[PDB]
């Protein structure tokens, strides 16, 4: 009952955390570079349907994702979003694909998976190209806040849960370093936290993209490490 960390999530193997009512997180681990991570999704019932949001970092935990998924949860996975365009949010795309789930992401993150190499997603959402706009998709809504982690990241809410699903925008509570910033905008990205806590400040439960989730706490606490981390 305890949120997932790698001491319980071999990787290959993903666990699923009940958030709220309808709203699921998934972890699941990765080797990149000979170091081991965690990182999390979103799952958010849609029906009879299930919304997932990014993948589980690689073709063979998005399977074991699917796998997850049918057994706790039993409802079919029909859409897909990727928040940005690294491998732990696109990497299992094409598992996706190939099990009817339809993938969609801004034209900014296929374009910029393309460039690098990794997994495309099927379907452009567009309406999110300037900080600031949203749009609906299913039982959520997409934000795209600005440049922070990369220039194309988006976050997630679920209104009826007050769920804010910052993806790697987000850093949990304990970072004390603001991640893999090779992409990021250090600069703009406090800025564009500040338009993620303007936009929801009735967020009841925060999601990082790596880590534990909290509360609002987490926006300021990124800020902070971000900041500090340019500095
Ligand atoms: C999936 C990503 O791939 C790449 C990212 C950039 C490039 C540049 N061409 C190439 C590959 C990736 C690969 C490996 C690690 C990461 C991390 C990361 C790193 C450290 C922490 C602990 S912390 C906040 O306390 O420092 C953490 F939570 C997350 C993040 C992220 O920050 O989103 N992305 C990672
Ligand atoms: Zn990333
Ligand atoms: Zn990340």
């Amino acid at each position: 009952g305890e949120y997932p960390t790698v001491n319980e999530i071999p990787v290959g193997e993903v666990r699923l955390y009940q958030i709220a009512d309808g709203v699921w997180s998934h972890i699941a681990t990765q080797s990149f570079d000979g170091a081991v991570y965690p990182s999390n999704g979103l799952i958010v019932r849609d029906g009879d349907e299930l919304l997932l949001i990014d993948t589980a970092w690689g073709a063979k935990n998005t399977a074991a994702l699917l796998a997850e998924i049918e057994k706790q949860i039993g409802l079919p996975v029909t859409r897909a979003v990727s928040t940005h365009f690294h491998d732990d949010r696109v990497g299992g795309v094409d598992v996706l694909r190939a099990a009817g789930v339809a993938t969609y992401a801004s034209p900014s993150t296929r374009r910029l998976a393309e460039a690098e190499g990794n997994e495309i997603p099927t379907h452009s959402l567009e309406g999110l190209s300037s900080s600031g706009d949203a749009v609906r998709f299913g039982p959520v809504e997409l934000f795209y806040p600005g440049a922070a982690h990369s220039t194309d990241n988006l976050v997630v809410y679920v209104p009826s849960a007050n769920v804010l699903y910052g993806g790697c925008a987000v850093h949990e509570l304990s970072s004390t370093s603001a991640g893999n910033v090779a992409d990021a905008d250090l600069a703009e990205w406090p800025t564009s936290v500040e338009r993620i806590q303007k936009h929801y400040p009735e967020a009841e439960v925060v999601i990082p993209g790596h880590g534990l989730p909290g509360g609002l706490d987490l926006l300021q606490h990124t800020a902070n490490v971000v900041k500090a981390h340019k500095n």
